[PDB]
């Protein structure tokens, strides 16, 4: 069927949508640097309930209207603030094997980039999913830095809904 989001209504394609959390603890989807990274490459989920996170383009290369589950998808960031540095990165998702953390999902320029399609899943709850040329994509805290990161993992999958931007 079609992915709706927190109104009833079906995803766009090509629309910008929050990507909230199923947990009412949890924040939206945003970037931010972790490790040696000095722009904010690591996409992460809010630790603050009130945070909504920044906007997401979700389009499909298939010639639809509206978002259906098991439609090959595309995450971008919409524009947020970086400093002068990291201006022109690019914000779309990719999903990065070599990890200590296992596959992450980052934004940026990346070499070890694995070649594929997010998909979405009704678990107005849905997960996302990857699949390479199809994992869940979950959460890996690391309890040091607090830090929410999204991984591809087995375990138990990240549950979102859409917030119409």
């Amino acid at each position: 069927d079609f992915v709706l989001d927190n109104e009833g209504n079906p995803l766009e394609n090509g629309g910008t949508y929050y990507i909230l959390s199923d947990i009412t603890a949890f924040g939206g989807i945003r970037a931010a640097p972790t490790g040696n990274e000095r722009c904010p490459l690591t996409v992460v989920q809010s630790r603050n309930e009130l945070d909504k996170g920044i906007g997401t383009i979700i389009s499909s290369p298939y010639r639809i209207r509206f978002i259906a589950e098991g439609h090959p998808l595309s995450l971008k960031f919409d524009s947020f603030a970086v400093i002068m540095l990291c201006v022109g990165i690019p914000t779309e998702w990719s999903v990065v094997e070599d990890l200590p953390e296992g596959p992450a999902v980052k934004i940026g320029e990346n070499k070890d980039a694995m070649d594929g399609w997010f998909r979405l899943e009704r678990v107005n709850n849905y997960k996302l999913v990857f699949c390479p040329q199809c994992g869940d994509i979950g959460i890996s805290i690391d309890h040091d830095d607090g830090t929410r990161r999204l991984v591809v993992s087995k375990n138990k999958p990240l549950v979102v809904q859409f917030q119409k931007l």
